[PDB]
């Protein structure tokens, strides 16, 4: 079995190798890459995704989230609250000023001890979700708008012709910026590019350990556990490193930086912030090994969760008997 201590591989691909997307997935699985739940990959020296950044100042970011957290350092969750439009030339003005700039700090690990003990007590605000892309038209590499769409890939490999569409979304990010401890919808791969700006660390579960994260995060947010039989799925819920490892949940940790790629695998639970003023692009994509894990993904039906258009089709077909009550849940 390759990589079967589950750790984190990263990849260099040469400009020959980074033609076919599909083809360098399935050599990373060859080598065990989907075991750790996430991979890095580097592109080829040559390869650009757009020729400048300088003209992006004037996307809106329409919903600003200010995520505002409650709970202790290490074991806390986080709501959104919503403020006002602004364009990403004022977010970035926002993000470096004196209240909400990344601290003095000595390297990543003394950056991650601060974010562990002071996150808490802040409020840092992020540009997520945002319809779009960054990527140049021109780019035929790795290009994440022109990527094989999920719902023809559900076709091709069981014959059903669904409705809906799978396009890219832009995320802004600030320090301190968090993702909850999630997989994601109907345990789909992601893709992520970080397109500029400072790093993002990222924590990942196995996803064949996925089972000990959720048995751990229903002891420690016992009345969400009680509200829902799947509220990672809310995507509000942090538990530091710190905790897993006194609660021996296997788990590994990597820092993504500028001009590179992340994939998460599926049911591979993963958690993170951000360094500082950042952009990253990232869409859901399947392989004929996602199907199985789509039959089998839970799902929120006590009406948090609330998701895309897209989805619908894929529980509906995919999760037959679940369908009713998933619904009832989206309505
Ligand atoms: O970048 C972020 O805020 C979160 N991204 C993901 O969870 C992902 O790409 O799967
Ligand atoms: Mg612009
Ligand atoms: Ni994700
Ligand atoms: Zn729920």
């Amino acid at each position: 079995a390759q990589n079967p201590n589950c750790n984190i591989m990263i990849f260099h691909p040469t400009k020959e190798e980074f033609n076919d997307f599909d083809k360098y997935i399935a050599y990373m699985e060859s080598q065990g890459a989907h075991r750790a739940g996430l991979a890095k990959i580097i592109p080829p020296k040559e390869w650009k995704a757009r020729e400048t950044y300088d003209n992006i100042s004037e996307i809106l970011i329409a919903t600003p989230l200010q995520q505002v957290a409650s709970g202790r350092a290490g074991v806390f969750t986080q709501y959104h609250k919503k403020k006002k439009a602004m364009t990403v030339g004022e977010y970035r003005h926002l993000a470096n000023s004196k209240k909400y700039q990344t601290p003095p700090h000595q390297n990543f690990e003394d950056l991650e001890r601060k974010y562990w003990k002071n996150r808490i007590y802040n409020s840092p605000i992020y540009g997520a979700d945002i319809s779009g892309s960054l990527f140049d038209e021109n780019t035929k590499q790795w290009n994440l708008g022109h990527l094989g769409t999920i719902q023809d890939l559900l076709e091709k490999e069981c014959g059903v012709v669904i409705e809906g569409v799978n396009t890219p979304y832009l995320y802004f990010g600030m320090w301190k910026t968090t993702f909850a401890w999630h997989t994601e919808d109907m345990d789909l791969y992601s893709i992520n590019y970080l397109h500029l700006g400072e790093p993002k660390t990222w924590y990942v579960v196995p996803p064949e350990h996925g089972q000990r994260l959720e048995r751990l995060a229903r002891e420690l947010f016992p009345g969400s556990s009680r509200g829902c039989g799947a509220f990672l799925r809310h995507k509000v819920a942090l538990i530091s490193p710190t905790v897993l490892k006194e609660n021996g949940i296997p788990f590994n940790r990597i820092t993504q930086e500028a001009g590179e790629f992340m994939v998460t695998f599926p049911y591979g639970y993963h958690a993170g912030f951000n360094h500082g003023f950042n952009c990253a692009e990232a869409i859901n994509f399947a392989t004929p090994r996602w199907i199985d894990y789509g039959k089998m993904a839970s799902q929120c039906s006590c009406g948090e969760a609330r998701v895309t258009f897209s989805m619908d089709a894929f529980v509906r077909i995919l999760q037959p008997e679940r369908y009713d009550l998933w619904k009832r849940g989206q309505d």
